[PDB]
């Protein structure tokens, strides 16, 4: 029959092979790899220097740490993301404001983002969810418009002197955005590596930021280096600690991965755009309504394939799920917007604010999208996910 | 001579290969099974791998919520992330100085030092010798009615907790039993330069205590490590099992199959190279024997150390003339290392408040320790080398 994994590691033998040189070297953590990979890495995401590091929270919250965003201040993110875009905020001491989203993305409403914008703002952390690039022109536009509401409070604060915007681009790596690859267009960015993204080292990320000339590229380079390794610096035993920092670089072994996989992501990219326009003609005319991939703006990297089933209720979805998984398709759900979150919830977040997260979650389905995915397996779940969804809404009109 | 490079045979590359065929790249079966395979090791009931020491030893404080207005002891002579992981949490790290022949922290200046704030004491198991345990539990003891809980887990011991910065201790014991088992609570590390190497890793662990449901200290822990996701019994049940909750805005420690594997097979060749480390320290005590080179002894009444650094003291060296012989190792082909710079000697320490005048102790064992590689690619010839060429080099500096 079919049992269809929701995202297993596509690993190769040259992935295998690249990681054994390592583990015969004398270099098994930080080492030669890892540099080799950043600098890649930057030429891929045109962006100057690249830091690679264990995960894309560590990224996310080094980019914080090194704007020194703190108690007092607000980072806006959307209502409707990964728990880990908010969970940084609360790690630096700052205050999460969410912002609802539009009725047909899962954007931020951008009007509602900027009533959100006060004079404690610091961050707009945008989602580009599935590998869906955000309106950068607009996003620019609004932090430009509220540029009066800004005060620096730190060195890079004040280099920028308005609200700096950090993509959240775990699901981005590859994606574009008017030809720009993401990397490039907000102020910093995050990647994901880790075991279910398109690019992966089983675990591990990246922060990088655009070309801009407030920052020096090899300063700032350097101050996340720092961050991630205990805060040493060295002017040869001798060492210092300057500030008693964090534990999150990536190793060669995972480095080694990553040279592999961007090698072979041209490739990847490529197959997942082959099983999106096959899911896309398939779902064509039918309850079943996928995000876009493609648009007028952006070419996404097409990691997740998420849709909405039109007219399904939570109950109803929730039912769908398990009949796919019967079928032996696996989905998954993107995402549970962060207030019914017991966490968020805990810190005062109320679903009743953020309706529109509600709605798009509440009928949202994330078929299986990864490389190793056969045509027939595609084929598959086009028809199961059309006949199932036909026979639950049969079964609740009876 | 290099100081510490890995020790890798093709086991652990056809380990993690197999792993990297396998449907489970991130944490899987074999994290489960090194977790397993170190709690019978250190005779303890469970353990949480993760991707750090440091990341454990916060976790611990974390699990404990240790926080504001609390005081975490350390010694003024350790690596600073033994202390980075207190300022981590919002805690206020207190130092203690430690004593005239031995790294370890002066006790009767611990007990001193013990306040209404103190919730935890991080003794350092340096270069694998474990500390004086009896005593310490002693001091906590002595002292418990400074103690007042404010945490669920504090007042189930109703005591300062005592947690080992383990680092450089796996598989040392002290009274016969494993470092993991002694202390409350245990982290370890795994990194490239330690005895048992995962590239980077670690663990907590802690001593069976019947004030602690194993199995939910545990699920606390992974929770802090993943995000703080949960899923209930329904979900798991399921086919598809998709939904979860976020407890808390938790972290991202989480130790991958591709480590696990490296654990599983060091863990295997572990006591082997036990036992290299244990006759090249011989060789090395014997060579210095009767000189002015003064190592610290691995082997002890109450401790067999897992020997993963060879520290030594130069009887009568200054400062400058320390600095200057580590340079004539290094000329002479043969890397050296210090541990450590005490704590107030670091900036961010200074920072702080903190001030080398108060632990004149901590400042004489660095001001004259220099640490000799020992690791198991070391020959018995290059042994014999630098036993020869460090006697040469101090009589030559102090000539």
């Amino acid at each position: 029959n079919y049992n269809i994994p929701f995202s297993p590691p596509d690993i190769t033998e040259a992935e295998i092979t690249e990681v054994v040189d390592t583990l015969r070297s004398g270099w098994i953590t930080t080492g030669p790899k890892t540099k080799e990979l950043e600098r890649r890495l930057s030429l891929y995401t045109q962006t100057p220097k690249t830091v690679c590091l264990n995960s894309a929270t560590a990224a996310l919250e080094l980019i914080l740490r090194v704007l020194e965003v703190g108690p007092g201040d607000e980072v806006i993110v959307p209502a409707m993301t990964y728990t880990a875009s908010c969970s940084v905020i609360t790690h630096v001491g700052a205050t999460p404001v969410m912002v609802d989203i539009q009725a047909d993305t899962f954007e931020m409403d951008y009007d509602l983002l900027e009533q959100a914008i006060t004079e404690k703002t610091k961050v707009i952390i945008p989602v580009e969810l599935a590998g869906i690039v955000c309106d950068y022109d607009r996003l620019f536009q609004v932090v430009e418009k509220k540029r009066d509401f800004f005060t620096a409070s730190s060195k890079w604060q004040k280099a920028f002197n308005r609200i700096v915007i950090v993509s959240d681009s775990a699901h981005a790596l590859g994606s574009t955005y008017k030809g720009q690859p993401s990397g490039s267009i907000a102020d910093f960015t995050s990647f994901s590596f880790h075991a279910v993204k398109n690019f992966t080292t089983a675990e591990g990320g990246s922060a990088t930021w655009k070309a801009n000339p407030v920052i020096d590229d090899e300063e700032m380079y350097k101050e996340f280096q720092i961050l991630s390794l205990h805060g040493q610096t060295k002017d040869s035993w001798e060492y210092d600690i300057v500030t008693p920092a964090y534990k999150c670089n990536m190793t060669d072994i995972m480095a080694s991965l990553g040279l592999v996989q961007l090698d072979r992501y041209p490739s990847l990219l490529q197959r997942r755009k082959d099983i999106v326009d096959r899911y896309d003609s398939g779902f064509a005319g039918s309850r079943i309504h996928p995000l876009a991939h493609k648009t007028e703006t952006v070419e996404s990297s097409r990691h997740l394939y998420i849709t909405r089933v039109e007219g399904a209720s939570l109950e109803e979805r929730n039912l769908i799920i398990q009949e796919l998984a019967k079928a032996g398709i696996a989905s998954n759900v993107h995402y549970k917007p962060l207030p019914l979150l017991t966490a968020y919830k805990n810190l005062g977040f109320d679903m009743t604010n953020y309706p529109k997260a509600y709605a798009f979650f509440e009928n949202e389905i994330t078929l299986p999208l990864h490389t190793k995915l056969s045509d027939e397996e595609v084929d598959y779940i086009i028809e199961t996910f059309k006949t199932v969804s036909e026979k639950v809404l049969t079964l609740s009109k009876k």
